[PDB]
């Protein structure tokens, strides 16, 4: 589950603006990779990529 | 499991930069709210929030 839960509202492109905070936990940077693809209904996941979800 | 499998380097600021090819799935635009949690690892799942996940 893990769970962060901060809602963001996309804005005027449609970025989610995703807080170094993350990435922080991520132990990455402005060059971390993700994998844009949602689970279910609205769900969008991103995945790190580079070792994808797990390997 | 949907999935669509789109890799983003975030940027020099961290956003993910979500096509509105997502969001066109989502039915909403530059004013869908999503919800930042990841799920375990470096999967971050963004979600309408107005709906929440699925009421």
């Amino acid at each position: 589950m893990k769970a962060t839960g901060i809602v963001r509202r996309i804005d005027d492109l449609g970025r989610v603006v995703i807080p170094k905070e993350i990435r922080r936990t991520l132990r990455i940077r402005e060059g971390d990779p993700l994998e844009i693809f949602v689970d279910r209904d609205g769900e969008v996941i991103l995945k790190k990529y580079s070792p994808i979800s797990e390997l």
